[PDB]
C-alpha cells in the first residue's frame, strides 16, 4: 500500500495532515502546504480541486520543499491515490482525436517520441491498464499529464490543449 503526510511547516512541522486515500478536496484540510511526506506508494496531488490544476506526480519519499522548486504558488487542492492496481501497461495513440490519424502502440519509456514516431502532436491516445506519465518535453520534462486507464479523444481529454509531447514515462518501480 502506500501513505502520505502532508505538513504546513517546511521542517515537517506546523499543522500535520496524514492521506491514504483520494480527495477531491485539501482546501478543506489546509489551505497551505510548504512540505509533503510519502512514506511508500505513489500519490497524485493536483493544484485545482477535483483532480484538477497542476498535476505532479509524488514518488515514495520525502519532499522538504516543493513551493520555488516545483513552480507553484500555494498548496495542493485535489490528490488521488495510486493502488497496486496495474493489470497490463500499453498506451495506444492516435494522431487524430477519437482513435483517427495513425495509431501508434507504445509499451516502455518514451523519452524522444520525435526520434521514434517522428511525431509529436497526437490529438487521441488510449490506455490498455495501469498508469501512464505525459511530457510536454522531451527527456520527462515540460507541462506533465497523468494518463490513466481509458480513452481519451482530444485536448480536453488529458486536461491539455496543445498536443506537444515530446517524452513519456511509464510508471512501473515503486
Amino acid at each position: 500500500m502506500g501513505k502520505i503526510i502532508f505538513y504546513e511547516d517546511r521542517n515537517f512541522g506546523g499543522r500535520y495532515h496524514e492521506c491514504m486515500s483520494d480527495c477531491a478536496d485539501l482546501h478543506s484540510y489546509f489551505n497551505r502546504c510548504h512540505s509533503i511526506r510519502v512514506e511508500s506508494g505513489c500519490f497524485m496531488v493536483y493544484d485545482r480541486t477535483n483532480f484538477m490544476g497542476r498535476q505532479y506526480f509524488l514518488r515514495r519519499g520525502e519532499y522538504p520543499d516543493y513551493m520555488r522548486t516545483m513552480g507553484m504558488n500555494d498548496c495542493v487542492r485535489s490528490c488521488r491515490m495510486i493502488p497496486l492496481h496495474h493489470g497490463s501497461f500499453k498506451m495506444r495513440l492516435y494522431e487524430h482525436s477519437d482513435m483517427g490519424g495513425r495509431m501508434m502502440e507504445l509499451m516502455d519509456d518514451c523519452p524522444n517520441l520525435m526520434d521514434r514516431f517522428n511525431m509529436s502532436d497526437f490529438h487521441s491516445c488510449h490506455v490498455m491498464d495501469g498508469h501512464w506519465l505525459v511530457y510536454e518535453q522531451p527527456n520527462y520534462t515540460g507541462r506533465q499529464f497523468y494518463l490513466r486507464p481509458g480513452e481519451y479523444r482530444s485536448y480536453n481529454d488529458w486536461g491539455g490543449v496543445t498536443s506537444r509531447m515530446g517524452s513519456i514515462r511509464r510508471i512501473t518501480d515503486l
